[PDB]
C-alpha cells in the first residue's frame, strides 16, 4: 500500500491516477495486467532501475527497498487495475 509507497519514495515520482515524473501507477497496472511474473518483474524494475519503457528519464535503482517490500509495491500497483 501507498504508506508503503510514501516510506520508499515512491509516490512523490508516482501518483495513482497520474503521470508525474514516473508513470501512473494504475497504468503500470493495466500495462502488465496480462504479463505472467508481473510482480516479480515489477520487483526487479523496482530494486534495479528502470530505462526507456515510459520515457527518457530513467528510474533510479531504489537500493533502499527491501525485496519484500518491492514485492509487497508491485503486489499493490497490480490491484490498481
Ligand atoms: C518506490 C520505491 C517506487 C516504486 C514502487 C516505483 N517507482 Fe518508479 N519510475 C520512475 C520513472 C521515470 C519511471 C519510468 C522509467 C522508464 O521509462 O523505464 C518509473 C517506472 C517505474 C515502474 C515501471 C517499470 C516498468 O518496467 O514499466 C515501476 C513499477 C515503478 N516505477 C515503481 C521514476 C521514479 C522516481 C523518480 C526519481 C522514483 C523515486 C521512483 N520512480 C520510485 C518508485
Amino acid at each position: 500500500d501507498a504508506d508503503l509507497a510514501k516510506k520508499n519514495n515512491c509516490i512523490a515520482c508516482h501518483q495513482v491516477e497520474t503521470k508525474v515524473v514516473g508513470p501512473a501507477l494504475k497504468d503500470i497496472a493495466a500495462k502488465y495486467a496480462d504479463k505472467d511474473d508481473a510482480a516479480t518483474y515489477l520487483a526487479g524494475k523496482i530494486k534495479g532501475g528502470s530505462s526507456g519503457v515510459w520515457g527518457q528519464i530513467p528510474m533510479p535503482p531504489n537500493v533502499n527497498v527491501s525485496d519484500a517490500d518491492a514485492k509487497a509495491l508491485a503486489d499493490w500497483i497490480l490491484t490498481l487495475k
